């Protein structure tokens, strides 16, 4: 039985990296540095069209409980409890959403429960590490200890999704006076404060030094090793800042790619530490992010804005495909052809399922249903679960910053085409994805019969599985159903 | 569905306390002051006839796994992975026991596998905490952790079953300078370094945050406050020392009776905690010790020696009832009828489904048989689980000191006779317990009737569970089961 590591990355997008995931290199496959994901790719496989939701909480719940976003309701960040992080609008109330995330145990107010994958796998005998970046329930809510969702060891993970500060001359945020510490502040590095480890050196490390342990034990590993890493503030790591000025970059974007050299030095020392322990041919590695990078805050980016996932249109928090669609890289050695491309579409609560199916765990217990479908048939090339299948997203909900295609929408994708429906005015936009990877032309006009067809796709499931809309703040009313206009 | 504090103290004997919970209260009572075990008591039900085994190893795996010591074969204290920890004899070799103590997963070289009491209830609910002395596993092996075994929250709790340092001036026991830290150096409790916070003191506070903590959560919670009190080295604590050397007593006398306070004002600690947040009439709290009193080593206890549990005969490692009878005390408001005593014996592992009932676990699969017998009809005066039932202890192992009823034995008791079996010379010693509370009396030679009866009984069951036994060096051959002598 092998180990199974998931390398999670925050908020990185389809092109922040030098591992070229389209047909060509872009502009920012030459200026990014990830020799660690290359590598990890010349022995494995790469999938080119890998989807989460557009935001890191409906994204991650959906990996640990196998659901849907629609379904288990958490469709935007959480972290204050009982209370709705949404941006306000002058026009829609949105969803009454599950606030306070996933979590065990019943009758947790504005939680969805479900059997957390971690908990199956430690069940199964697996001994379960997180390290980093938890974020699976709101702040005094049994979701937000990793320990609570069944991993053994949990480094620096909790109700935060964000973190004060990849600095270790900052403590990560945490106060050395009586003042309150921001929610942000990242626990369990204390060894570290006022040293000038960046936080993902310092995740690593702590990291490695729980793989140490795991081999005192004679069971297989599950280690989920979530970055905080290039979620903002976009701090300057000095081990490589200049090399990116030196490049020519502007120094918002040279953070932004030593933030990105840093977390492909963190998969690197992974990496390293199988290879000198003997491990490395027993274990499956995964490498993948959340949602989009972040395209819509000209204070961290450069660029024209709303396409720093280019070629994709806009990015963190939209519909469109710079907001959804992720790396994503396996490595299973015996088992997945090394050096290969994958090109068939699958999303985040697919994980669930396939990894379970990876540890070997079959005809498993679950409080809630699952949705993913295993992409194991991808990954040995014996079947397409993406032939006939249709995705969706829901985000009944409104993010911090305006741009293309964010907003209160659900979305569905189905072979070519991509419907994403606007709660807010009705509007319809439909794209042929492998022809217009940019989303540059609307098709709506031009395709009304699938406009409608897609329209009762998305409105059935939407209320199959429990999703939620928006209303109106003028009348009282929800907005209508994709197929209701 | 009440929430359940176990409170556990370490080698904490019969007559450790100010409540007598003999028949007339002796000097110790007289001596020791704990007034908050008096008001739990007046509040509850004592259990005078309360047994564990005589080693802090075989009845702490019992409870969490509701295992006889002689299935598990934790019978012996456990540190160092993989090694017995036994006093070397050129006389016999020791069973091949389980050195590495318990864990819930298979294949781990020398453990009893075994699906944890905090397992049980933290998968029907409730928010599971431990605080203190863990001491289920050996260093390196998976049952080291309090999270491995179901607890959601641990401070403190590692494979340590002792202490280094009581005193927070130094830090428990932890080294700053360099790299080499003693086995039992207490973790968990780095803000407390380098202040005047006795461990036990610190033990309640961070147990108390714990608590309030636990208020956040919309589900019973379940702490197993296991104290490092009052366990060797009897370090002075200030607040309660001087007191009783001015009552007359000698140092280290004093020092065991500042011990004996400074648990007892925890106790009080947590009982003022619920009363304070409304939580005393839905919180069962159990009273509970691990084995008798240390009463082997004139460097810790004046005294005459092997008397310190008077008027039981001699303590900690010996088969006597020194060495096995604890103080046992249940609060349940609206159960368990206030100020009331019960007489009917009990063992450790009977807590096992007692807690699990309790809790309205009302049904549950393990791994292991379940030897544990649930007093819950001793609570409610329903019923009487002790009536013909035999209790058994083997210790087929070598002890560090030498002592009355301290060697390797088996023992069982039922009714009003204990019958004790010596594996190095094959002695039998038949006591009637109600006559001979201070077992003076071996009446082996007046009821040959019974100790062959009993012989069988012990030997039966021994086998029965799979029990082991010591061998004697000079032949190479197994010791004689009691009923083969
Ligand atoms: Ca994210
Ligand atoms: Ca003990």
């Amino acid at each position: 039985r092998p180990n199974i590591i998931l390398f999670m990355v925050d908020d990185m997008g389809w092109q922040d990296t030098s591992l070229p995931f389209w047909t060509q290199k872009t502009h920012y496959n030459e200026v990014y540095e990830t020799p660690n994901m290359e590598r990890l790719a010349k022995q494995g496989v790469m999938f080119t069209q890998a989807y989460a939701s557009s935001i890191c909480s409906p994204t991650r719940c959906s990996l640990i409980t196998g659901t849907n976003a629609a379904r288990h309701r958490v469709t935007n960040w959480t972290y204050p409890k009982g209370q709705q992080t949404d941006r306000p609008s002058d026009v829609f109330n949105v969803a009454d959403w599950n606030v306070n995330g996933v979590c065990q145990v019943p009758n947790i107010d504005h939680t969805f429960q479900a059997t957390s994958l971690a908990e199956i796998l430690k069940d199964n005998g697996y001994h379960t590490i997180h390290c980093g970046k938890a974020h699976f329930g709101a702040v005094n809510t049994p979701g937000e200890s990793p320990y609570h969702m069944g991993f053994e060891v949990n480094i620096a993970g909790h109700a935060g999704g964000g973190l004060a500060s990849y600095l270790g001359e900052n403590n990560y945020g945490n106060r050395t006076d009586g003042k309150p510490n921001p929610w942000f502040a990242v626990p369990g590095l204390d060894k570290y404060w006022g040293t000038d480890t960046f936080v993902s050196e310092a995740l690593t490390l702590e990291a490695i030094k729980a793989l140490n342990h795991a081999k005192e034990y004679n069971q297989p590993f599950f280690l989920y090793m979530a970055h905080y890493a290039i979620h903002v503030p976009i701090d300057k790591d000095k081990r490589f800042y200049q090399k990116y000025i030196d490049k020519g970059l502007t120094p918002k974007e040279a953070a932004y790619a030593a933030l990105i050299e840093g977390m492909d030095k963190s998969l690197g020392d992974l990496m390293d530490w199988l290879d000198k322990n003997g491990e490395a041919d027993n274990t499956i590695v995964i490498f993948m992010s959340d949602n989009g990078g972040l395209s819509s805050e000209p204070g961290w980016r450069d660029g024209k804005l709303h396409t720093q996932n280019s070629p994709l249109n806009s990015g963190k928090g939209s519909a469109y495909e710079g907001g959804v669609r992720e790396p994503m890289i396996v490595r299973w050695p015996g088992v997945v052809k090394p050096d290969t491309k994958c090109d068939k579409y699958l999303i985040i609560e697919d994980f669930y399922p396939s990894i379970l199916e990876m540890a070997q765990v079959k005809h498993y217990k679950t409080v809630q249903p699952i949705d993913g479908i295993s992409f194991i048939p991808l990954l040995k090339q014996t079947g397409d679960p993406s032939k006939g299948r249709s995705l969706y997203w829901n985000f009944p909900n409104h993010w911090g910053n305006d741009g293309p295609g964010i907003g209160p929408t659900c979305t569905v994708r189905k072979g070519d085409w991509k419907l994403i429906y606007y709660y807010e005015n009705g509007k319809k936009e439909l794209f042929n994805i492998p022809q217009d990877i940019g989303e540059k032309n609307n098709l709506a006009a031009q395709h009304p019969d699938i406009v409608k067809h897609l329209s009762k796709d998305l409105g059935n499931y939407l209320r199959k599985v429990g999703g939620q809309r928006p209303s109106f703040k003028a009348t009282g009313k929800p907005c209508p159903w994709p197929d209701e206009i």
